[PDB]
């Protein structure tokens, strides 16, 4: 049963756990990069790196799949926007109005999975 | 509306985001470090930095706190200990049969919250 639960006090600014984004692709997803940790296998060609900002997040992002990931881009609330990275196959699928809160998945030698847990606005 | 959706296939060894944690403390928090990103302030003391392995997640979490994280542990599905860390105040809170998906939160000078993100089971 997913859920959040928030404790401590006002103060701060807020700070997403999720700080930054790449991926290894060629015509697929060989690997996703989150906070520079690999995730995948060693084809493909490594994009640079998309870091958010304070307070920014992936509101919008499409991502092509199948047996894989073919493909994916992001826009965050900011307006800022990264890829599409990868090929053209698979099914496209697409989220909007959200807030991207962690992204899971499941890698050998290419990035098979994405478990994307999201508020959906 | 806080939710999830997984892409593409069945294969490949599960990932999570979240990867790594260390924290700076003395009697409260100063800052906790998530996968190598440092959030909150220059002060207290740095723990070491707990990384999980592949398979392994938050199962438990104790937290105490106030207007400020006063401390954190946390225990592994496979049986490792982080903390405790902090100091002795506040109102302790535990989480119990859980897998922590992602910690956000907001920090200055010091740790002033955290929004935890988890499966409660
Ligand atoms: C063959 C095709 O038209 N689309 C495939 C899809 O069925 C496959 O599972 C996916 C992920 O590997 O890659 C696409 O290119």
């Amino acid at each position: 049963s997913l859920t959040h639960r928030k404790f401590g006090g006002s103060g701060g600014s807020p700070f997403s756990g999720l700080s930054s984004i790449a991926v290894r692709s060629g015509s697929y997803l060989d690997a996703i990069i989150i906070d520079g940790v690999h995730h995948g296998g060693s084809g493909g060609n490594l994009s640079p790196t998309f870091t958010f900002g304070s307070g920014e997040y992936i509101s919008n992002m499409t991502i092509r799949s199948g047996d894989y990931i073919d493909n994916i881009s992001f826009e965050t609330n900011m307006g800022r926007r990264f890829g599409p990275y990868g090929g053209s196959g698979g099914s496209a699928n697409t989220l909007s109005n959200v807030k991207v809160i962690q992204i899971n998945g499941s890698a050998g030698d290419y990035l098979d999975s994405l478990d994307i847990y999201y508020e959906q606005y």
